[PDB]
DNA sequence: GGAGACACGGCCGTGTCTC
């Protein structure tokens, strides 16, 4: 199969590299004659001839139109007619293109935006991830004792053959493979990827954090990082505001992006993200504790074991991601390192764009949301089940054909129009969009039927993928249709889909309450939390699946619903902002947590700490009575310092600040000094008391003094405390002033 | 090419997730 695509300059012109892993061999094919090209409308044909004498420098060469073809093709369902205009070489689109523009007959341009590579994948009709073919695997995880400033302690490995520690100290335990150096660490672990020739390297963040720092210490050590197939080093990309890695001849497949963009909850550890799939306690092992085994001596056994199970579990987690993420490869037309790495809105983007290309169908460009929400019931409720609304969407889409193609047409016999915001559709032909979604469904459907009549248990689990990367992909439609920088952005399609579910959400509600006796207690545009009053656990869920069975036989064809969980108790404040625990004690929140960083330990802690005693304990008023003990305590001055200091990171020059926060204000005192702070520095401050903007009474923790300084009590309470219990507490009938002494 | 989900300090610009 295709695994990824780039290219390499030869002589100044583009050789595309088609990475394959066919009969299971890996091979490198090229293919020399590919054209980038990009269009063109133009307000005169006639001058096609100037426009093909428009230049451009790059890297002082010479840049020009090769080559001008009309062509007809059809932009938003209605026929137009561009200029394809061909170039030498990839670079000489974004050195030329504005010129091309700037012209006075050139309308605009489009299709110029486009990797090459990509390119070559859609035009070609190549699709990557495809067919019968097992890759293998190999997981791997560093233990570090500036950044790359210490040493790597440990590097470990996990794959079918089970997992491995290579470490350059003494530790007696059979998986622990023992070396003189960490230079001898990393050169042995470059043999071993080398003798294992995977075609799938695994890791969790290793996109910011483990090839990079690996990347240093060979730098400083002398060793070159070769993990490349045909013998490069690992190339470090950057995504924007972020980074990323790639192996060429290997896919670099990191868990983090995936699971964030799969899963919900609010700390993404590789401990809670692991037991948030697959239901087993992971023990963390902290770096204030590695640092005192490894420098004593005492308990390398433990930090040993932590990194075993770091490389283990990330490929036992591999193992699950990967089939779906290679799924949507095969939908999507891409790499499995983009389409991994890739938001579900740019997923749908280049699923467009190919179909679009079959089509004929001249793509927009770039510029370059909101729904259902009832206010929930108030207080905690027993044993609550989740029902998911978003499989609704797809098939409204394709019913009332709505796309942008098909807003407002004119000139149709048929017309549906969308309630409450009055768009109209047309109904004559069918819609870009919908009839690619349309196709998607009826492919799921097909999969499911030849899902249940094979019986090969590893290609039953194969189908049974390939539906849920359908499912994933035909619900993304629905948010793309507002996504800021979509191509085929329409915020009437979106409104309209919107307006069009309400009816099947208020239809379900009313179903639910009346024929089986639920009482709703949150619903939102994803889904809905019920349960039924003074019922027990078991009931609830029973009733629970007897309505699934229900309202999906009721709701026309492939209309449907989903059970996703069970939860043993929970709240709900607003729009997007609730809390809940399973028969796990698992508590899982979203927009209420603030387990981070630039808040202080102070209010993380306590506002833990009344999660507990609502969802664990069942307390609501010894939360209110733990938050009324912290103020009165904050206020006396018997916190400690240390459970007040706010960390924040300066993320480039000084200079550059348009607005000055806190942290900046403390930086450019530092940097009025002499005092390092570069891009990456990490201002710890603490907030004195009095008068002055908060930043005009920050100083550094460094700086402070418990005997001299007095903090501020008064904000510590408003603005950090407060604030993170009293929207929880707020859907108990508690106001602030019920919170403080 | 290159996310998004959503806060608060100060007069929307900026930072946090992971390691
Ligand atoms: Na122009």
């Amino acid at each position: 199969m295709i695994l990824d695509t780039d290219y390499i300059t030869e002589d100044g012109k583009p050789v595309i590299r088609i990475f394959k892993k066919e009969n299971g061999e890996f091979k490198i094919d090229y293919d020399r004659n590919f054209e980038p090209y990009i269009y063109a409308l133009l307000k005169d044909d006639s001058a096609i001839e100037d426009v093909k004498k428009i230049t451009a420098e790059r890297h002082g060469t010479t840049v020009r139109v090769v080559r001008a073809e009309k062509v007809k093709k059809k932009f938003l369902g209605r026929p137009i007619e561009v200029w394809k205009l061909y170039f030498t070489h990839p670079q000489d689109v974004p050195a030329i293109r504005d010129k091309i523009k700037e012209h006075p007959a050139v309308v605009d341009i489009y299709e110029y935006d486009i990797p090459f590579a990509k390119r070559y994948l859609i035009d070609k009709g190549l699709i990557p991830m495809e067919g019968d073919e097992e890759l293998k695997m190999l997981a791997f995880d560093i233990e570090t004792l500036e950044f790359a400033e210490g040493p790597i302690l440990m590097i470990s490995y996990a794959d079918e053959e089970g997992a491995r520690v290579i470490t350059w100290k003494n530790i007696d335990l059979p998986y622990v493979d023992v070396v003189s150096t960490e230079k001898e660490m990393i050169k042995r672990f470059l043999k071993v990827v080398k003798e294992k020739d995977p075609d799938v390297l695994i890791t969790y963040n290793g996109d910011n954090f483990a090839f990079a720092y690996l990347k240093k210490r060979s730098e400083k050590l002398g060793v070159k990082f070769i993990l490349g197939r045909e013998g490069s080093e690992p190339k470090i990309q950057r995504m924007g505001d972020r980074f990323a890695v790639e192996v060429k001849g290997r896919i670099h497949f990191d868990l983090y992006p995936v699971i964030r963009r799969t899963i919900n909850l609010p700390t993404y550890t590789l401990e809670a993200v692991y037991e948030a799939i697959f239901g087993q306690p992971k023990e963390k092992v902290y770096a204030e504790e590695i640092a005192q085994a490894w420098e004593t001596g005492e308990g390398l056994e433990r930090v040993a074991r932590y990194s075993m199970e770091d490389a283990k579990v990330t490929y036992e987690l591999g193992k699950e991601f990967f089939p779906m993420e290679a799924q949507l490869s095969r939908l999507v037309g891409q790499s499995l390192w983009d389409v991994s790495r890739s938001s579900t809105g740019n997923l749908v983007e280049w699923f467009l764009l190919r179909k679009a290309y079959e089509r004929n169908e001249l793509a927009p460009n770039k510029p370059d949301a909101g729904g259902y929400v009832k206010e929930p019931e108030r207080g905690l409720w027993e044993n609550i089940v989740y029902l998911d609304f978003r499989s609704l969407y797809p098939s409204i889409i394709i019913t009332h054909n709505v796309s942008p193609d098909t807003l407002n047409r004119e000139g149709c016999e048929e017309y549906d129009v969308a309630p409450q915001v009055g768009h109209k559709f047309c109904k004559d032909f069918p819609g870009f969009i919908p009839s690619l979604l349309g196709d998607l469904l009826e492919e799921r459907q097909k999969v499911k039927k030849k899902m249940k009549a094979t019986i090969d248990p590893i290609e039953k689990k194969l189908l049974d993928y390939r539906q849920r990367a359908i499912k994933i992909l035909a619900n993304s439609f629905y948010g793309y249709y507002g996504y800021a920088k979509a191509r085929w952005y329409c915020k009437e399609c979106a409104e309209s889909v919107t307006a069009w579910g309400r009816q099947y959400i208020e239809t379900t509600i009313r179903e639910i309450e009346e024929k089986f006796g639920f009482k709703v207690l949150y619903a939102d545009t994803d889904g809905f939390f019920a349960t039924i009053p003074g019922a027990d656990a078991e009931t609830v869920k029973k009733k629970a699946k007897e309505f699934l069975d229900y309202i999906n036989a009721k709701l026309p064809g492939l209309l449907e619903l989903e059970y996703e969980g069970f939860y043993k108790r929970g709240f709900f404040v607003t729009k997007k902002k609730y809390a809940v625990i399973d028969e796990e004690d698992k508590i899982t929140t979203r927009g209420l947590e603030i387990v981070r960083r630039d808040w202080s330990e102070i209010a993380k802690e306590t506002q833990a700490r009344v999660l507990e005693a609502i969802l664990k304990h069942g307390d609501v008023e010894e939360a209110v009575r733990i938050v009324k003990e912290v103020t009165e305590k904050l206020s006396k001055y018997e916190v400690p310092p240390e459970k007040l200091v706010i960390y924040e990171q300066i993320t480039r020059d000084l200079k550059d600040y348009k607005a000055t926060g806190p942290h900046v204000a403390v930086a450019k005192r530092l940097a009025a000094r002499g005092i390092k702070i570069r891009p990456g520095t990490v201002i710890s401050y603490i907030v004195l008391k009095g008068s002055g903007r908060i930043g005009d009474r920050a100083i550094p923790f460094d700086e402070f003094d418990p005997a001299k300084h007095k903090y501020d009590a008064e904000y510590y309470i408003e603005n950090q405390v407060l604030p993170a219990v009293e929207r929880i507490l707020r859907a108990f009938g508690y106001r602030k002033e019920d919170l403080r002494y």
